[PDB]
C-alpha cells in the first residue's frame, strides 16, 4: 500500500527565484495527527504563483507552489474527522481553524491559522513534510499542489461531491472563487450599478461574472492585452478599453465615461498605478473599490486621504471573503446545479510534466486558465 | 427694516493666513433667486474653521469662515419655498441641491453643489454677497457662518423647530452629526464590538457618543491631552490612553490590548501618522476604519495595500454621512426628543466678538467646543 509509509514521486520545486521549475523526486512523508495526504488530480495556474517565481511575493524557499487543485484522499492521519480515503477533496490556501477569533467571525474569513501574513513555508505544526535529495523542501499557503502528493492540515482541506470534474473544479479553490466573491461577497455589487474591472485573468474575469450575477447595469473590463476582450464580453463585460488607446489616465478617462466615477471599482492585476486608478475612478461620494490583486512586496502608495473622506469605500480581501472549508464544497454544489460555468476560464490543458509551459503560456497573454493534469 | 436692501454689519474677517481674525463692518448683499438671509445667533468653532487660518485646509482669501451655526431668517429671495423670515434654521456646510446624481442616491450626502471639493468661496451661481472696504470677500463653504447675517443657497439651509435652543442645537450643523453619524451611518458599528477613537474634540467625542448609542463593548478613546480624558469617559469610553505615556507605537498598544485589533478605527484629529495608526489599529481580517479628521493640504500617506488586501475596509465620510437638508431637521427632532444631550461638549460661551479668544481655547487644550453668541 501507501499508507503510513513516505511516498517517492514527482512535483515542481523551486530551486532559485525567477528560474524554471524542476520536477523532481520528492520524499512526501506520510500525515501526522490531524493532517491529510492527498493524490493530485488536476491544478490550475495562478498570478499568483507567478509572484513568487519573480519574487514578488516573497516566501522561503527551495519551495512547492501551487494552491489552485483537486484531487483525491490518499491517507488521512491520526484524528481526523471530515474526510476519509477516497474522497474527493479541494485543499484550502487558507484554512478554517473554526476556533479563530475570524473563524467565529461570521463576517470574516481570513483564519489565523494562515501562512500568508508571516511566511514559514510549513505546515500549522511549524515542519516540513517534503524532502528533495536529502534537504527539506518549503511549503506553499499550507498545500503546496504543484506534487503528486501533499500533506495538508485538516482545517486546511474541503470533502466535496464524489461526482465532480476535478479538471473544471479545481478552480474553485482560488481563482474563481477570489473573483466572483469579490463582486458578490466583498463589494455587494447592486443591481444597476456600474463597475470597473482591471485585468482580465481568470480572477478578473470571475470578477466580470459576479458583477453580471449581481445585476450590474454596465460592466467596463480594462486590460492592457485586447486579446482578452472578447472572453470578457462573453462573461458579462457592457464594454473593453486599452489604457494604451488614450492620451489621459485611464481613471479619468472612466469617470468621463460615468457621470463622475463607477460605483464600483476592481483591481485584479497587482500594480500599484493600477490600483491607484482604480480607487480614483469609482465616484468620490459613493463608490466603493476593492482591491484583489497582489501587489510587489514592500512597495507603497503614495495616497491622499481626501479620497477616501469624500466618501469612498477602500477595501480588500483573500478568497473573495469565503470562508474555506464551509463555502467552497458549497460553490462546487453550485457549479454541480449548472448556476455557473468554469469552461470559458479554461484555455490550456497540458500534462503536470509541461508546468514551465504553462507559465510561458501566462506570460505570452494567451491563456486565462492552463490546468495541469497529474 | 432690511429686507431687499444692503445691510451693514460685523463679521470676523480673515485677511491673512496666520493671523488673528479681524472684526470689521461688512457690506452684506440682500438675497438673489433661491437664497436666504440669515441673522446669526450662535456659532461654534470647528477645527476645521482652524486648519483655514493655519493654511493646512486650503481656501481662497480674504475669507469669512465658521460653518456650524444657527441663526433665523431675515429675507428670502426669489423663489424660496422651503424656509420663511423668522423661521429658525441650521445654515447647511454641504447642502443637498436634491437634483444630482448623488443627492439621488440614498446612501451619499456629498452633494455636487458642494464647495468641498474645489473651493471657490463663493455661492452656488460663482459669485459673493460680501464686500468689506470696496473690497469683495470670500466665502466659505457657502455659508459663510462668523457674521452677525450672511446669504446662503436656498439648497444649504434647514428650517430647524422653532422651539429650539440654537445656542446648542448649531452643533448639529457639524461637530455632533459628523461625529455621531460617522460611527452610525459611515461604520455603522455593531453591538458587542470593540471601537477606538483618536482625537477627542467636539467631533471625536461626538462619536464616542455615537460607538455607545451603537452598542459597542469597549471605547478605547486616544489623545495627547489627558484633561480630555474624564469628557471621553463620561460621554460613553471604556477606558482612556495617551500615546505619550508607551515605548511602543500607539497601533501596537492598541492590537495588544484587544486581541489583534479593534473593529471600528476613527480618526478624529487631522494627521498623517495618526490616520495610519487608526488603519494600523483595527483587526487585518475584520477591522474598519474611518477617516474623519481633515488632513493637512497637499500631503500624501505612505501605505501598503497589502493592509487592506487581508480583509480590511477604509472609508471616510463628510458630515456623518447625513443628507444635510433632510437630516438635520430630524436630528434636532431628535434632540428636542431628548434622544442625545450635546451639553457635555459645551465647555466656553463667548460673545462673538472674542473670536479670537475662541480660537486660543481650541489651541490651549481647554475647550470642547466654544459657542460665539451673536
Ligand atoms: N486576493 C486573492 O485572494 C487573490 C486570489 C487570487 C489571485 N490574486 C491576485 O490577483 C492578481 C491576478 O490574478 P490572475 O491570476 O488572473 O493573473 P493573470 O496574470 O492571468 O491576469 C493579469 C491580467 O492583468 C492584465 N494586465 C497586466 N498589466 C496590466 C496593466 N498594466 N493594465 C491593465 N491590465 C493589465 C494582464 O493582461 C492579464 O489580463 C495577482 O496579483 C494574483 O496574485 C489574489
Ligand atoms: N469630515 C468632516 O465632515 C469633518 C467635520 C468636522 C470636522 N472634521 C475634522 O475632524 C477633525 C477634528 O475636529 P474637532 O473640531 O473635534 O477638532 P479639535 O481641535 O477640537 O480636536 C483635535 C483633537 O485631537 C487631539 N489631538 C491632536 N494631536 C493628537 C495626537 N497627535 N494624538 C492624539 N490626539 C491628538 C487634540 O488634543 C483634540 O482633542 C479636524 O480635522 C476637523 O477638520 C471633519
Ligand atoms: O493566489 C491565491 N491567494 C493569494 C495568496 C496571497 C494573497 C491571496 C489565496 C487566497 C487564498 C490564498
Ligand atoms: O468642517 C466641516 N466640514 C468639513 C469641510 C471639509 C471636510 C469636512 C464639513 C462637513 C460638512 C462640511
Ligand atoms: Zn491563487
Ligand atoms: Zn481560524
Ligand atoms: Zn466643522
Ligand atoms: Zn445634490
Amino acid at each position: 500500500s501507501t499508507a503510513g509509509k513516505v511516498i517517492k514521486c514527482k512535483a515542481a520545486v523551486l530551486w532559485e527565484l525567477k528560474k524554471p521549475f524542476s520536477i523532481e523526486e520528492v520524499e512526501v512523508a506520510p500525515p501526522k495527527a490531524h493532517e491529510v495526504r492527498i493524490k493530485m488530480v488536476a491544478v490550475g495556474i495562478c498570478g499568483t504563483d507567478d509572484h513568487v517565481v519573480s519574487g514578488t511575493m516573497v516566501t522561503p524557499l527551495p519551495v512547492i507552489l501551487g494552491h489552485e487543485a483537486a484531487g483525491i484522499v490518499e491517507s488521512v492521519g491520526e484524528g481526523v474527522t471530515t474526510v476519509k480515503p477516497g474522497d474527493k477533496v479541494i485543499p484550502l490556501a487558507i484554512p478554517q481553524c473554526g476556533k479563530c477569533r475570524i473563524c467565529k467571525n461570521p463576517e470574516s474569513n481570513y483564519c489565523l491559522k494562515n501562512d500568508v501574513s508571516n511566511p514559514q513555508g510549513t505546515l500549522q505544526d511549524g515542519t516540513s513534510r517534503f524532502t528533495c535529495r536529502r534537504k527539506p523542501i518549503h511549503h506553499f499557503l499550507g498545500i503546496s499542489t504543484f506534487s503528486q502528493y501533499t500533506v495538508v492540515d485538516e482545517n486546511a482541506v474541503a470533502k466535496i461531491d464524489a461526482a465532480s470534474p476535478l479538471e473544471k473544479v479545481c478552480l474553485i479553490g482560488c481563482g474563481f472563487s477570489t473573483g466572483y466573491g469579490s463582486a458578490v461577497n466583498v463589494a455587494k455589487v447592486t443591481p444597476g450599478s456600474t463597475c470597473a474591472v482591471f485585468g482580465l485573468g481568470g480572477v478578473g474575469l470571475s470578477a466580470i461574472m459576479g458583477c453580471k450575477a449581481a445585476g450590474a447595469a454596465r460592466i467596463i473590463a480594462v486590460d492592457i492585452n485586447k486579446d482578452k476582450f472578447a472572453k470578457a464580453k462573453e462573461l458579462g463585460a457592457t464594454e473593453c478599453i486599452n489604457p494604451q488607446d488614450y492620451k489621459k489616465p485611464i481613471q479619468e478617462v472612466l469617470k468621463e465615461m460615468t457621470d463622475g466615477g463607477v460605483d464600483f471599482s476592481f483591481e485584479v492585476i497587482g500594480r500599484l498605478d493600477t490600483m491607484m486608478a482604480s480607487l480614483l475612478c469609482c465616484h468620490e461620494a459613493c463608490g466603493t473599490s476593492v482591491i484583489v490583486g497582489v501587489p510587489p512586496d514592500s512597495q507603497n502608495l503614495s495616497m491622499n486621504p481626501m479620497l477616501l473622506l469624500t466618501g469612498r469605500t477602500w477595501k480588500g480581501a483573500i478568497l473573495g471573503g469565503f470562508k474555506s472549508k464551509e463555502c467552497v464544497p458549497k460553490l462546487v454544489a453550485d457549479f454541480m446545479a449548472k448556476k455557473f460555468s468554469l469552461d470559458a476560464l479554461i484555455t490550456h490543458v497540458l500534462p503536470f510534466e509541461k508546468i514551465n509551459e504553462g507559465f510561458d503560456l501566462l506570460h505570452s497573454g494567451k491563456s486565462i486558465r492552463t490546468i495541469l493534469m497529474f
